């Protein structure tokens, strides 16, 4: 329990506290992936083999 | 009947006769063929055309 990080030490430096249920952080994440996958370029109905 | 080959002339030279139902010959045949055939390389189920 002692070894875990503590959000209350940062919390006394904030104008709006998390003890007041204001989240300490607001983050925007943008992911860009290039995936080379074992799929056809477009998946169009109809089969090559019967 | 006379013109046919006769196994009995060879047979008197053999330690175990064919008249005793010992075959005169025991042969091992090994065949290696390269066949170029009008078949697909592997025959895998499913058809190209419907």
């Amino acid at each position: 329990e002692w070894l875990k990080e503590d959000y209350k030490n940062v919390d006394r430096t904030l104008a709006l506290k998390a003890s007041d249920n204001t989240p300490q952080l607001r983050v925007d994440f943008m992911f860009n992936t290039i995936a080379e996958k074992p799929m056809p370029l477009y998946s169009t109905p109809g089969l090559r083999r019967i």
